[PDB]
């Protein structure tokens, strides 16, 4: 059948793996490795365990060690005595106990080994607000938001039934929006409010209550709505817990929709998403046209490029690139979604004259883009062809989590040209053979550079042998070397070793 | 302190071309040999035919096909002086066969035909094209448009430009002073008296200037108002240098150019060898402690910058302010030292002032003025982003003396262990669960082998145990990497009793 379908693959607890579908075309992937959890805006409830008014805060403990360090000023009202009198209202010993018991939000994980940074103040976001139910004092709207918009938005934003001693925000996506679909977001968040208090009475000690950074809960608090047909599980360990959270986030309805799979094809080749999450894996993306898209990663921007197809029987060039950068704007918004990209991005259509073309493609890319539930902003087309846009960094991308750094190459994608570098090489040993007091000169280096230096420049090492005399040169061939790695070593008159010449990599390792 | 030429001309392979104000380094070109182009040589060739029905003539400039001089191509100094225009002309009345011509080259050979030649000579600087020939030549590129256009038709119109010449100015001319412009002219005039001395100095066909030479570009594009000595660490070269620069004029120069004679190599005597080593590092390092990172991408060029170590202190506004100001200074050399063309984009460090952020596009602004190049650039973008673009006057460094690393293919990463086994291990739990099927054969690099028959092992025991009656074989081998693999299945019946580490040469042999 074609249907919105959620499923989820739990088998190597090695990776657990998240899959969106519409239909047969994959829509976002999510992955988790074990380990190095982040533990930002979890909710735990958790016990004061020591006072102290000179750092005008309190050590809790939630069940984690060390307790984690919890200032006044982020003490909201509801944990003070009955009555309380302003003496400035500085002293801990005046405001709170030892043993009592508080609702906790992480604010700051983990910097140092110092307990983390804590807050009652809790925040809970989703796409288009930020619910804070426990500060009237803050509330507002986006910075981003502007012209009419504010207006609007904030004349659909007091038309709201908020309940009195919360304060809310509209966030950067929140814009256009309506005045019921901003109902539709805040039950949403009241809901996940009252099953956090549900569970606090619940039972009382230190334990989590909300687990922000986990897969499943991100991934049901920010897609599950009612067009999804069937969320499908095939680990039953953890389709218990599938449960636990979506009661936690206060939405017990959409349990039902929780099948689970036992059927013997491996859940994602069953439903056959298992090709398109290897799309995610690639480098050069085919589209749907013989055209293609390319995206590389650097230090801190991402860049994406379109190419065409091969020019076929002498076509429309114009309407050629303007179908190409539609199908790429279309693709490189879900390959954002398979690859958990985070930072900015950039992205080389193709040049296209008319201002009609442009403004058709940057809209395709925002349609395209506009369910992503990631904060994502974008500019226009620019003087030279490149649109700049961002995105906001949850996770961990799957270069992050699932790729590590070149061996060879450490990083760039290139290596030196072997006569290139075999120079660069010759120079920095003559380099070192005219410094006084230099007995010998070692030169461990990949098998084919030792066979450059040694046969077509042969002339030239002899030729600094006999410049700076007595300078033995010494060029090691070494298999444990590959074409952009050398070692190039002085040695001290009377540090000299009688030591052979296969021998010195050996000997040599050490240094290294 | 004195800015110099040095040229390092003693290895075969690489002539390397520094250009030095004092010790500091700020220019270079790489260039390796071979590979010569005639198009734009300008010879010295003797008419040899006629002929009316292409409205066209040959011409020995000196190579075996004679070259084909149109009509249209032929300046008026070469008319017979008793003529009447009466019509168009035909060349029977224009061009007699023996009559000695100054030629260029305009188009190279195409296959049976000869090379098309041209009377209108044209003399390329690197910022000005003079035309001796036509004055009906003239004016700006089409590639600068706006207050940058009539900045030039101001400082184009203040040069002393003879009668019967035309100018054309050009896109890298840009960013220059008056006083640059007039200097790249007047050697280009004294380039073409050059040029009539030696046509008249010899009858014949033989070859007066070489524009695509190694030498003669080093000096169009590097040899300049203030440049004092050429240091040169070869005669042969040195013999050379002195011939050229008598060719474009300058003959007077010659003395200049001195010779080195030292233990120490040359660039190791100017203490500059560091700098060009700066070159292919991918981090640079920063006045002040900081870095920039330049990273080539498909597409466009991407570098990043880092600010110091660690702030002692909370002026955080300043320390930002100032390694971005380093990083426009660091950039816009670097970009001459690699010749880096195309798009490049900079991430700048946040700097919360708008006067700031002019501050930094205008320092970079500054300082590719001194670049050959032209090099547009925008402003620092609502996402901390200076886009900006170069021109490509040559491949690159990283383009000629680099290739693809091999692990990746160009990545920069290459997939992890844990994230290659699962999949592999995936579609070996879809063959096995074929009808067809009896064994299943995973040929995986060593230490995928390793990880798939260790940590999952149990894993693979129930891909067995489930598929009741199949076999599950993942055999190492050392001759295959990173990366690569096989998952080969075996349909019922056709076994052999192959043993596990002989199965890779016999599927390989197949
Ligand atoms: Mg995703
Ligand atoms: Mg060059
Ligand atoms: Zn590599």
């Amino acid at each position: 059948r074609h249907m919105k379908r959620m499923l989820i693959n739990a088998t190597q607890q090695e990776e657990l793996r998240v899959a969106l579908v519409d239909g047969q075309r994959l829509y976002d992937l999510d992955i988790e490795s074990p380990g190095h959890e982040q533990k930002k805006a979890n909710i735990y409830k958790g016990k004061i365990t020591r006072i102290e008014p000179s750092l005008e805060a309190a050590f809790v403990d939630y069940g984690a060690e060390r307790h984690g360090f919890l200032p006044l000023k982020e003490i909201a009202r509801e944990y003070f005595p009955a009555n309380y009198s302003a003496h400035g209202r500085p002293n801990i010993k005046d405001v709170l106990r030892e043993g009592q018991e508080v609702i906790v939000q992480i604010d700051k994980e983990e910097r140092g080994n110092k307990g983390a940074a804590l807050t009652t103040f809790i925040s809970l976001a989703g796409s288009y607000l930020v619910l804070m139910p426990n500060n009237p004092r803050a509330g507002g709207i986006s910075r981003r938001i502007e012209g009419d918009d504010r207006t609007e938005l904030k004349e659909a934003l007091a038309s709201l039934e908020l309940p009195e001693g919360m304060g809310l925000i509209v966030r950067t996506a929140g814009v256009g929006k309506s005045a019921e679909a901003l109902q539709w977001d805040l039950s949403f968040r009241l809901k996940h409010w009252e099953a956090i208090k549900k569970a606090a009475e619940s039972r009382p000690a230190p334990f989590l209550i909300h687990q922000e950074s986990n897969v499943i809960v991100r991934a049901f608090r920010d897609y599950l709505r009612q067009d999804i047909g069937e969320i499908l599980i095939d680990n039953p360990k953890v389709l218990e817990l599938a449960r636990q959270h979506i009661a936690a986030l206060g939405r017990p309805d959409f349990s039902s929709k929780i099948k689970l799979y036992t059927g013997e094809i491996p859940l994602f080749s069953h439903y056959q998403i298992e090709s398109q999450i290897e799309s995610a894996f690639q480098r050069e993306v085919r589209l749907p046209s013989g055209g293609s898209i390319v995206i590389d990663s650097t230090e801190a921007l991402t860049a994406i490029r379109i190419n065409s197809a091969r020019a076929t029987r002498g076509g429309d060039i114009e309407e050629t690139a303007f179908n190409t950068n539609l199908e790429a704007a279309d693709e490189i918004a879900r390959q954002l979604r398979l690859r958990d990209l985070g930072g900015l991005i950039v992205i080389r259509f193709i040049d296209m004259t008319p201002v009609r073309h442009q403004r058709a493609v940057e809209n395709r890319l925002r349609e395209a883009v506009r369910q992503d539930r990631a904060r994502i902003q974008i500019s226009h087309i620019s003087r030279f062809g490149l649109l700049e846009m961002s995105r906001q960094r949850l996770s961990p991308s799957l270069g992050e989590s699932s790729h590590h750094v070149c061996p060879r190459c450490s990083g760039t994608g290139t290596v030196r040209d072997n006569e290139s570098l075999s120079l660069s090489i010759l120079r920095l040993i003559e380099e070192e053979a005219l410094k006084e007091n230099t007995q010998e000169v070692h030169a461990i280096v990949p098998v084919p550079i030792a066979s450059y230096l040694l046969n077509e420049k042969r002339s030239a090492v002899n030729a600094i042998e006999t410049r700076q005399d007595g300078v033995r040169c010494v060029i090691v061939p070494n298999d444990q070397m590959e074409t952009p790695h050398y070692h190039v070593l002085r040695v001290r008159k009377g540090e000299e070793t009688p030591t052979l010449s296969y021998m010195l990599p050996k000997l040599h390792e050490e240094a290294m």
